[PDB]
């Protein structure tokens, strides 16, 4: 049973919550970055940190590396993204991936084209991915947050208060195949079976995704538990 290697934004580098739930039989370690917002040590020193903890853990026996940070992954657009991923992959010698990678093969794999994007923090998070999802001829319907700012750090955000934001976001967007949930908080698993009961369109909750995405990459062929809506129930 290959492990699996997350890079996570916080220095505590703990592995998230709210997608281990999801392979419970699994060995995840993870290293996290402590990078501030901006880096006075330039572009060059950002790239060096996360190639180090790519290969920290290598070092440490990870099979494969998936960068679990939402703005590393999707604020500069695919192309840095893609250059990002090959960085890691030259570094470690070791299959690479990211959070962007990992949402957009969820997208395609539920057949989305056009997305509605919720969260529970700021707006710019979902102008952002929006901004990504379009470059990549996805097509961004409606966008809604509920401007929670701790979910930056440590917050945890209620099921029910989730569920509504989904909803609502699509009742605003209609005319959309599915929905992008990020910066959720801690726990956005619970969410994802009932708005999908509730609408009938799938949704995809970015971290989970990533879970999902490293999982496929490291070639188990493992099953999810079983219960978290369309995506992680087929594949």
């Amino acid at each position: 049973t290959p492990t699996i290697g997350m890079i996570v934004p916080p220095a505590a580098g703990l592995v998230p919550a709210d997608g281990a739930r999801l392979y419970p039989d699994l060995p995840f370690i993870a290293s996290g970055l402590g990078l501030g917002s901006v880096t006075p040590e330039g572009y060059d020193a950002v790239i060096e940190s996360v190639v180090d903890h790519a290969r920290r853990l290598q070092k440490q026996g990870a099979a494969v590396v998936s960068l679990m940070g939402t703005s590393l992954s999707f604020y500069r657009g695919a192309a840095f993204n893609a250059a990002l991923t090959v960085a890691m992959r030259e570094a470690t010698g070791l299959p690479c991936t990211t959070m962007s990678t990992a949402v957009l093969n969820g997208l395609r794999a539920l057949g989305v084209r056009r997305v509605a994007l919720a969260t529970a923090y700021i707006d710019d998070v979902n102008e952002r991915l929006a901004a990504f999802l379009a470059e990549e001829s996805l097509v961004p319907t409606g966008c809604r947050s509920l401007g929670i700012t701790g979910v930056e750090a440590m917050a945890r955000v209620d099921t029910a208060t989730l569920v509504d934001l989904c909803v609502r976001a699509f009742e605003a967007a209609p005319d959309s195949d599915g929905i992008l949930l990020s910066c959720g908080g801690l726990l956005t698993l619970d969410a994802i079976p009932e708005v999908e009961r509730r609408l009938g369109v799938p949704v995809v909750s970015s971290s989970p995704a990533g879970f999902w995405d490293a999982v496929r990459l490291a070639g188990g062929g493992a099953k999810a538990r079983p219960g978290y809506g369309r995506l992680f129930d087929e594949s």
